[PDB]
């Protein structure tokens, strides 16, 4: 099959953030013996793993910048950071970070300026400025746009060269039904005719030289895209999650912590009252739905910083004490502690 | 298993309805040699089928009117019934029609009068006035409740005599929201345990004597439960329909005439989209919810009766006859005639 | 009255779409006896038929492509047309699809080209490139924008060169909700004056060269507004409708089929039920809710591609059958032969 | 027609209110020269107007009280009533309100007590204990039952002996919807037939007998039978008043103050916007529909009694006054009184 | 603190309204002693008076107008405009609208073209083009932009230059969550860090030059932001105002009088409840909830344009006179001559 990738990206914010690092680059570089891609980043890394390790026969990496200030970085050896890599990445990303920073004080933000470190080129892609070109004969489009009102545009320059069923992506920059709806469109006439794409998600959750990881949004493609898509960002990123694309953000934003608790705090309620009370799963969704709907509820009427004063932390600990068994006991003591430090 | 029916039920609104049968009553009467069986109605014809064709071990029927004026009709042979329905239902039913109207103008109405044609004691089952007594030991109990605010107090009386994990159904006379809500309570406390049952339906759809087929609410149930039930009545109704509580009224209600219009136009339609014009399901949903939503909206907004004024049916002529196409072909003609005919 | 028509629009997409003619654009130009009209298309055609059959006394042409490359085809003689529309609209289309098609390979979309038959100016209309200039006195502007985010900003240029409650319209391109917001605002100030314009819509709900109809979007403008322009389109069009804006789409959009078929099983079931049963419309009402919101919910919660899985098509034959009465007749043979089709 | 009135009803909480007179029924009285009418109340004064002025050919009044100790309070004379009610109720109305007080202070509630003080046998109606035998060939049922869950279950006993098509109608007591509930019924099957009754409003608004008016809730019955009804009230009340049974409670409940409030002021701001700025009528509503909202969300949000700490009275004084015109001018100057003495 | 103003503004559109003037302006000028002040707007006024009376060190303006035609109009002495208004606006104002308007025929819109009356510099002002300069170091940004979809592209060229906790705030061209979304965001990764701005408003609800008073939008910025900003707003325009988001556009746009209105008879008809029934403030807000919802529901399911037609405004004289007591009969008397004046 063809990728299309549109968007090499910049690694200017991977660099500002002071958190990121390279091991899944590094990581994938060792496993194909290709050094190179060990500085790859973006884009460039998961394009790097569909060709090297998903077997897709034709990567195509469309980007204004490479006709505008396409910067690499040839500071760092690639064998160096591979080596780093290897037993601590801090011993060579604060190095990294202020070459980056350095280079990012003047250099123009995308599409005029891209920090990279290795260039497309040389693992193989064709690049391009031009996005139709790219997209052309494509079955597998990769959209790593920028966050804002510019998608919709950027989008409408290539939709008309895009084959039939081709699966369309996107990652954090756009939620999967602001993205979907660039595509298809609900009013038109007998004249206009329907996109027939299969929109999804090649979403990393992370910077993708940091984690091998995608989350792949279902709900908008047909299911054998979804499985096609699954199955290449299983071999390509390592794990690979499907998911109703209603749950992308709540995953992969800041709040998947909140998500990650609460999800959490469900299924082992959950298992404490199927499990010990025997209750049926029924009766533990509708005991669920009082509890979510109402303590978010709670917290939208006099707002989270105002909890507190309207239900203490402290009122939890004399009642749900009595349902501290089964699946519950893994988590109500530590959530007890907290109730316990937070009550008036 | 033991299974406990709470309502015999009564005949006289069959017989007032004036186009009943006994045709499945009948059927299973021959499939089994128990000539008995062609007479019996509601439960009785359906405990009749579970213990006869299922294989349920223990029957026992509850319900006060054992004790009170339970009128049993001894006019009409067995025979005859059967053999009448082996060719022609009506060569019989208006005989027995007003032989049930004339024996329910002074009888007064259940629990205190019921009209049935064959003694239940006859069929092997045991018979009760009291529901504890029924309950006991039963792994499915039947409920056939009058429709009104007695089902939750006459439920309430036999509640803690019922075994862990039975299956209890409601028919036609109550929505399974709110049945389950007798059952399983939301409000309490440590004290209070709750309920384990495996709520759901064991709906005819129609009278049991006239129609083989039952509907079985999923949502509030163990997938165990339903199985269990769902495999019973495919044995002893031959036609057993497993579907989601929330469309059990829209199904056997007096709506059902609509739904199975709506559902066909849905099914039609999305296929032409899909098979036709290749745009993905998605797309197919988000047109159909938009037709759907705004349609029914419609109707409530200016009323069922004053939609002409508002939508005359002519304005889709000109529009939907560029739709006419694939799976929706097959309905479109027909809706074609009948726009004609309405339009303003 | 003048008219100031904003967009001459463009048959590249007409053509390409293989499925149009020009039988109303040709009925016209014999109902007048100026053969230029039967090869007009969009607004033109429009245009054309307010001019000559509405009486309106001057038209004005603004477009963007006059100054561009507007492309005109001669290839194809008028009266030739109006004849072969006269029995067979194919025995010349296909031959100019493929012209239009070639003339599109290299021409670029509106507002840079567009593909025209006839001169606008042969048709007595005025042409200009700016819109405020057109605007200016117009009592009816008739907007035919592209699809996209530039109807606010194309507005804002002639917005305040809008008389005084004028009739603006828009068609396919855009939703009457998302359009009226462009000239009412909510947001202001004593110093912002609110708009005092008469949103509505002239939405063919087809080429307007193929069929003689026009959808008139209610709620936004006085009455007066649509009473004028629903006479002015009765007349220019032959065909008018006038609907609550918020059943535009249902209607014009390719969601019409499952309208249609919906529209046409609410009224047929309405009709059983007050006529057969003789019930109130509001009980009709209430069962029809029920359907409609079920069916609708179930579609949306698992699915419009998975709703066999969890509700069998023939689940409806069982009790659907007996509600076959009155109206509701003419259309349930035909959706009983869907549901037995697809019965699991 | 037949009138079959059930519930004749009590005056002791009219007694009790302390702001009650007979001026309706006195006026009534004197325009058919029948004394009795004078001190009527309740369904008897209702009644009473029907018969004497609407034309209804027989009345009959049904209440279990007849049998129970039903109280006639012979203390004053019909004539001294009527005269003292030409010039002022309260030279009689403390005298009869303290004897009626000491009656009601040993005699039971209804249905086991009544004070009244004209024998409904006197103006030529029909007693029964009995609803059934009143409801037998009744065209219009007059309902006036008791607040509470006994509604359903008094009704139940005489639904079937309704004729059809009958025209029924509730009162004070219960809402339109929980009433038209009681007699339609959603979920049944074949053999339950659904009613075909008239369900509305004969909702006096104030005690029958001291004004004359009527509320007939729309929606639920036939046109025809509104008119019917409409007709009657207008004749036997005076004052008619048809509206959606949405807003029966609004108008005629303790609400009614705020209702009038704001649609006075609706109505007075929409004419301020379409008749002086010159807007559509959809912009006003617009406007209108985000107050409204709003204010409503923030009694909800933070309650009723805490407006002021999050909106000062204060804040609209700078706002408003600029929309001081227009119809608007009429209730602004009051309003900002009410705002300067509410300012924080 | 350093207070970085973005947008100069026009006063062509407050001279084309034909009702404003410049007496806040005035009286600021004549508390400060500066002469200059009386004849500034929009921002310039405000400014001026933060940096004069709320003791703001440094004010910078930035607007891309003064490189271009900033035109400043020197036909008025300031000393003239403070002497006229200090008895009558009206004997300078008309004079001064037929110059701005005369002057904004040919001259171009912003940001191409500005009409002042004042040279921000005079002010000790700093005057910029470019925006990021100006919020560079800015305590408090006051942005002042034009209506429409430019203010997320012209927010994006400075949001990385905005100093962390920074006042952010709004005016009457932007609601408050649309505003507030552009500088944080709900979608992202860790290497997207959100903003830590105190988004808030300072919308003058009125031309700033003729009332003294601000509304300060609560819910998305600090406490301590909302302090910051209140306590300075109460000093530079006299009157400010803290209340809900939602409530901004309720209080301050062309819907203000309604909200008024509305408002008013709340408050009035609760403490008619509270103070005269007796009832609790819940059983007011019960009342008042039956009343809004209803009447708001009939004004969207009819239109505000066809109430009287479903709810004579009649309908409410004969039942809210009965609550016309407590505080609501401040208000009930005028009501009732405006139902009494549109009564059918």
């Amino acid at each position: 099959m063809k990728l299309a990738i549109l968007g090499a990206g910049c690694y200017r914010t991977h660099a500002a953030s002071g958190i990121t690092n390279f091991s899944r680059a590094c990581e994938v570089a060792e496993m194909v013996g290709k050094p190179e891609i060990a500085m790859t980043h973006s884009t460039i890394t998961m394009g790097a793993e569909l060709k090297e390790l998903a077997g897709v026969d034709e990567v195509v990496v469309a980007d204004p910048v490479f006709d505008n200030q396409f910067t690499v970085i040839d500071d760092f050896a690639y064998e160096d950071v591979i080596e780093a890599h290897k037993e601590d990445p801090e011993k060579i990303m604060p190095q990294i970070r202020e070459k980056v920073n350095e280079v990012a004080k003047e250099l123009p933000k995308p599409p005029e300026g891209a920090i990279h470190f290795t260039h497309p080129e040389d693992l193989g892609f064709e690049i391009t400025t031009d996005d139709r070109e790219a997209v052309a004969d494509a079955d597998f489009i990769m959209t790593w746009f920028p966050k804002g009102d510019m998608q919709p545009d950027i989008i409408n320059k290539f939709i008309d060269d895009i084959k039939p069923g081709a699966i369309v992506t996107h990652a954090c920059t756009i939620p999967t039904t602001k993205f979907y709806k660039i595509f298809e469109q609900k009013h038109g006439d007998l004249v206009t005719k329907p996109e027939t794409l299969n929109v999804t998600s090649y979403h990393p959750g992370a910077v993708p030289e940091m984690k091998g990881q995608v989350y792949i949004a279902e709900g908008y493609a047909s299911e054998d895209a979804i499985e096609t898509l699954f199955e290449l960002g299983q071999k390509a990123r390592g794990n690979a999650y499907r998911l109703p694309a209603e749950l992308l953000g709540p995953v992969c934003d800041m709040c998947s912590a909140l998500t990650a608790i609460t999800y959490a705090g469900i299924l082992s309620y959950r298992d404490s009252v199927t499990q010990v009370l025997g209750a049926p799963a029924s009766f533990a969704q509708m005991m669920a739905k009082e509890s979510l709907e109402q303590i978010t509820a709670l917290m939208e009427k006099v707002g989270i910083d105002k909890m507190e004063e309207n239900l203490d932390p402290g009122a939890l600990l004399g009642t749900a004490d009595s349902m501290n068994f089964g699946a519950s006991a893994e988590i109500l003591p530590t959530v007890f502690e907290i109730l316990e430090k937070r009550k008036k």
